[PDB]
RNA sequence: GCAGACUUAAAUCUGC
């Protein structure tokens, strides 16, 4: 009975494309909520995640008298068919292969929608509560404790087959299904993503200071700070460093659903373009992708860094006119700053102009910044 | 229609 409805919904599954299917039990996580208290209190998190401890490791609490989670993972594509090239005349910015193709948010909610259906379809009263991401559970503890994948040094789940390449989605049901046995460490005495982060995000195998994480960062809606601003590189949304250096990432290029193929040129977008654009053109050409969620606002500002981190001469003019016209003060300083940055002694009138005018405080100083930059 | 804010992609509010 039990057992057969646990086959069936494998089977169901894996025809629907989910790419490896895992289950647990409906238990607290004890050792999470700890782990939890610990990095709040050393300021490590980020802010993104649920508020309630209670609610982030009760699944009981999410779901009355609930018996089970089923665990799902889909293999996202790794590798880019005919990349455009970055010119110096046409520089580009590039998304996380997790903001690659259609927004897994979307993509995994079908399938939990197919598997709910599923099981509510036979048996009553079956009852279950779905979630990706946005939900209160941690996606990478459920993944883990089914047996989809070990957590890996630079705090991934990582799979045999796929590599750390997956999305990750969980569904609470009322079945007491046989959980699944975790699978064993792969890692080895390997550091190559600690040593590899930028930012020493990685402060020990597991353990992540978010506010110093790349990938956080370029999600921030106010400025950038200083520190940072040199290690972005022409990163638009999240960062990949600590996946690609991966060992157990080589090889791993899955194409297996086609909607999650990235489109080259919104992948790796032109950067000047990004600049001028406008809110139906973004809601058309990025509005589809997860790293939108924040709005254009966050990926304009890492536009205008990564023109300064390439020294772009080119994208003067119109990072002159967002410093004067733009209604956005992070756009406005973020400008101003890059402008220096790129060093054209000639637009340094300019500057002190914006200067003048400048109400917003925060602004004031980053253009001060981009004066004393350009005297240099 | 355009723009901004906000929580988060269409909802709410504001400006043209
Ligand atoms: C907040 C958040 C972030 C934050 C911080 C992430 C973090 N490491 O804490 C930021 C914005 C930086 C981020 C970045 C990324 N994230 Co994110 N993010 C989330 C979110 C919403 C919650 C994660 C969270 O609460 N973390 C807090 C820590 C404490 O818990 P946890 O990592 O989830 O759980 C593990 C640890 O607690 C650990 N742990 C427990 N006890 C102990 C004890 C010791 C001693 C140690 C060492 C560890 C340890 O074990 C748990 C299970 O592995 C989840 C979705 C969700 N609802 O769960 C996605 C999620 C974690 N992110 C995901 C992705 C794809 C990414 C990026 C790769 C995106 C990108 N390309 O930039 C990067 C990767 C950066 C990295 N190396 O972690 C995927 C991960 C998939 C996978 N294969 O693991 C998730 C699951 C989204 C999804 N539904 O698929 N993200
Ligand atoms: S995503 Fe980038 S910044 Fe964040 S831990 Fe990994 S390598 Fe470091
Ligand atoms: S780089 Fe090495 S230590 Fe880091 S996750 Fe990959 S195998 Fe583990």
């Amino acid at each position: 009975n039990v057992y057969q409805l646990k086959e069936e919904l494998i089977e169901y599954a894996k025809s629907i494309g989910v790419d490896k299917i895992g289950f647990t039990t409906a238990d607290t996580f004890d050792s999470l909520k700890d782990r939890l208290i610990l990095q709040e209190s050393l300021g490590y998190l980020s802010g993104f995640e649920e508020p309630d401890i209670e609610k982030r490791v009760t699944p009981k609490l999410l779901l009355p008298k609930a018996k089970s989670i089923v665990a799902i993972a889909l293999a996202y594509p790794s590798r880019m068919k005919d990349a455009p090239r970055s010119t110096r005349t046409e520089r580009r910015g590039i998304f996380c292969r997790a903001s690659w193709g259609k927004d897994y948010h979307d993509v995994l909610r079908e399938k939990l929608d197919l598997l709910e259906d599923f099981l509510k379809s036979k048996h009553e009263d079956i009852r279950t509560k779905s979630m990706v991401d946005t939900g209160e559970l941690s996606d990478r503890a459920v993944a883990e404790r089914a047996g989809i994948g070990f957590s890996a040094k630079n705090c991934m789940i990582t799979t045999p087959e796929y590599g750390s390449y997956v999305y990750l989605a969980e569904m609470i049901t009322n079945i007491p299904f046989e959980p699944d046995v975790p699978i064993e460490d792969m890692c080895g005495s390997c550091t190559k993503c600690l040593d590899a982060c930028p930012t020493g995000a990685l402060v020990n195998p597991g353990q992540l200071n978010a506010q110093r994480c790349i990938s956080f960062l370029t999600q921030t809606k106010g400025f950038l700070p200083d520190e940072f601003r040199t290690k972005i590189g022409n990163r638009l949304y999240g960062c990949d460093t600590c996946q690609t250096v991966c060992p157990l990432n080589k090889g791993k290029d899955f194409h297996l659903h086609p909607e999650m193929e990235p489109d080259p040129e919104i992948a790796k977008p032109l950067l000047k373009p990004l600049l001028a654009i406008s809110n139906r053109e973004f809601k058309e050409k990025f509005g589809h992708v997860s790293g939108s969620w924040r709005g254009k606002k966050p990926i304009q500002r890492n536009a205008i860094l990564a023109l300064a981190h390439f020294k772009d001469a080119s994208a003067l003019p119109e990072l002159t006119e967002l410093m004067h016209k733009d209604p956005r003060p992070v756009i406005r300083g973020t400008a101003a700053w890059a402008i220096g940055k790129i060093g054209d002694p000639a637009y340094a009138e300019e500057l002190e102009k914006a200067l003048e005018k400048e109400k917003d405080e925060e602004a004031k100083l980053e253009i001060e910044k981009g004066i004393e930059l350009l005297k240099a």
